[PDB]
C-alpha cells in the first residue's frame, strides 16, 4: 500500500488518512509544500530562460552564417530542435501546473505534455547517438568508397524522429502509458506501476535495452575508435606540433563529451540497480524521478558543449549578438 491508484494515475502516497485526490482534480501539497512546488517552478523558469535562448539562437545563427548550413552540422540543429520541444512541450508546461500544485489539463492534456517532453528527450539522445556515428565514419572511413554528404545527414535525422517515435508513440495505443509522475505535475512513462493492461513490464525492458543501453555502447564505441584513429594517425607525424595539437583537443572533447552522457545516463543506472536491489520499499514522488529531475538541464548543457564550445557556431554567435561587429 505505497501510493494510491486511480483510473489514468498513481500518486505514491498512501491514503488511510483519506487526503489523497485525483492529480487532475486537486493540489498535491501532501506530497510536498507549496513552496516546494514553487521550487519546481523557479527550477523550470530557469530551464526556460536558459534553454530557450540558447536553442533559438543555435538555429538563428545558422540561417545567417553560410559556412554553418554544412550536411555535419544538420544533426546539431536536429539537437536544438529536441531541446525546443522539451523547453516548451515539458518545462513551460510544468512551470504552469506546478503552480497549481497538479496537473490541471486532465488526462488528454497528460498524453500531449508527456508525448512531446518525451519525443523532444528522445530526439535529444539519438541525435547525439547519430553525431557519433557520422565523427566515426567520417574519421575511421570503416566503408572504403564513402563520402558523406547531404543525402547520408537527412536520413541521420529522420532515424532520429523514428526512434523517437518508437518510443514516445507506444504509451499512446497500448504499451505502457502515460501518467503524472514524481510531484504529479508533469506526465511521463509509466516506470511505477506494473500495468498489466498495458504490459509495463515488457515496455520498460524495451526502453533498458534500446533506448538506454544501445545508446551508451555505441557512442562509447564511435568515440572509443576515433580516438584510437586519431592518436594513431599523430604518432605517424610527431614533428607537427599542430597535429600533436589538435590531437590533444580532439581527446580532450572526446573525454568532456562522454563524462556529459554519462552525468546524464548514470543516475538512471544507479536508480534502477537500487529499485532492482532493494526492491521492498515505497519510493516517493522525488527518489525515482531525481535521474529525470537533473536529466532536464541537458537541455542546457548541451547545447553549450555540442554547438558554443565548436570554433565555428561561437564565432558567429558573437557577430550575431554583437550586430556584425568582432
Ligand atoms: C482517498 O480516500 C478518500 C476517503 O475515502 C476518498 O475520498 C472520498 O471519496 C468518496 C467518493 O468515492 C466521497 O463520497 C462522498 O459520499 C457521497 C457520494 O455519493 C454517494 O451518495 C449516496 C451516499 O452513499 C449514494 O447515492 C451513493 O452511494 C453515492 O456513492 C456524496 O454525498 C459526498 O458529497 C459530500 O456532500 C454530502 C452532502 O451532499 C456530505 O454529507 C458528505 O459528507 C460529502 O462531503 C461525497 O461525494 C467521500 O466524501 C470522499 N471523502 C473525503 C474525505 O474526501 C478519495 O477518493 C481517495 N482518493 C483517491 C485518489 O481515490
Ligand atoms: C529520453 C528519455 C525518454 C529516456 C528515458 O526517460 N528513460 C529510458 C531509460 C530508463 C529511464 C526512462 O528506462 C529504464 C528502464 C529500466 C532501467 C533503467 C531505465 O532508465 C532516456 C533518458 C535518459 C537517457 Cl541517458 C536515455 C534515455
Ligand atoms: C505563468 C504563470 C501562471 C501561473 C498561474 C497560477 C494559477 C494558480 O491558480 C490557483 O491555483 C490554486 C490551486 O493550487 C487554486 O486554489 C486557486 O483558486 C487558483 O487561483
Ligand atoms: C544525453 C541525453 C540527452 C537527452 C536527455 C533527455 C531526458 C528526458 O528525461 C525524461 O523526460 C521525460 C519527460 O519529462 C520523463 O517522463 C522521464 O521520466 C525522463 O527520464
Ligand atoms: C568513449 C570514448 C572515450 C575515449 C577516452 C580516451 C581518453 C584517452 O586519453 C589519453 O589516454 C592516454 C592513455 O590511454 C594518455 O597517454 C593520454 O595522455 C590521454 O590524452
Ligand atoms: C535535488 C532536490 C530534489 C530533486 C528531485 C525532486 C523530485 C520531484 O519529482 C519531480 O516532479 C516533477 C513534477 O511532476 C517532475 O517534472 C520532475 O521530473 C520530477 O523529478
Ligand atoms: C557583443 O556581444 C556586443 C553586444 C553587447 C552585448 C552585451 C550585453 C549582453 C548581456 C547579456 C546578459 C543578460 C543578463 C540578464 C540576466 C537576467
Amino acid at each position: 500500500m505505497c501510493g494510491t491508484e486511480g483510473p489514468n494515475f498513481y500518486v505514491p502516497f498512501s491514503n488511510k488518512t483519506g487526503v489523497v485526490r485525483s492529480p487532475f482534480e486537486a493540489p498535491q501539497y501532501y506530497l510536498a509544500e507549496p513552496w516546494q512546488f514553487s521550487m519546481l517552478a523557479a527550477y523550470m523558469f530557469l530551464l526556460i530562460m536558459l534553454g530557450f535562448p540558447i536553442n533559438f539562437l543555435t538555429l538563428y545563427v545558422t540561417v545567417q552564417h553560410k559556412k554553418l548550413r554544412t550536411p555535419l552540422n544538420y544533426i546539431l540543429l536536429n539537437l536544438a530542435v529536441a531541446d525546443l520541444f522539451m523547453v516548451f512541450g515539458g518545462f513551460t508546461t510544468t512551470l504552469y501546473t506546478s503552480l497549481h500544485g497538479y496537473f490541471v489539463f486532465g488526462p488528454t492534456g497528460c498524453n500531449l505534455e508527456g508525448f512531446f517532453a518525451t519525443l523532444g528527450g528522445e530526439i535529444a539522445l539519438w541525435s547525439l547517438v547519430v553525431l557519433a556515428i557520422e565523427r566515426y565514419v567520417v574519421v575511421c572511413k570503416p566503408m572504403s568508397n564513402f563520402r558523406f554528404g547531404e543525402n547520408h545527414a537527412i536520413m541521420g535525422v529522420a532515424f532520429t524522429w523514428v526512434m523517437a517515435l518508437a518510443c514516445a508513440a507506444p504509451p499512446l495505443v497500448g504499451w505502457s502509458r502515460y501518467i503524472p509522475e514524481g510531484m504529479q505535475c508533469s506526465c511521463g512513462i509509466d516506470y511505477y506501476t506494473p500495468h498489466e493492461e498495458t504490459n509495463n513490464e515488457s515496455f520498460v525492458i524495451y526502453m533498458f535495452v534500446v533506448h538506454f543501453i544501445i545508446p551508451l555502447i555505441v557512442i562509447f564505441f564511435c568515440y572509443g575508435q576515433l580516438v584510437f584513429t586519431v592518436k594513431e594517425a599523430a604518432a605517424q607525424q610527431q614533428e607537427s606540433a599542430t597535429t600533436q595539437k589538435a590531437e590533444k583537443e580532439v581527446t580532450r572533447m572526446v573525454i568532456i563529451m562522454v563524462i556529459a552522457f554519462l552525468i546524464c545516463w548514470l543516475p538512471y543506472a544507479g536508480v534502477a540497480f537500487y529499485i532492482f536491489t532493494h526492491q521492498g520499499s515505497c519510493f516517493g514522488p522525488i527518489f525515482m524521478t531525481i535521474p529525470a529531475f537533473f536529466a532536464k538541464t541537458s537541455a542546457v548543457y548541451n547545447p553549450v558543449i555540442y554547438i558554443m564550445m565548436n570554433k565555428q557556431f561561437r564565432n558567429c554567435m558573437v557577430t550575431t549578438l554583437c550586430c556584425g561587429k568582432n
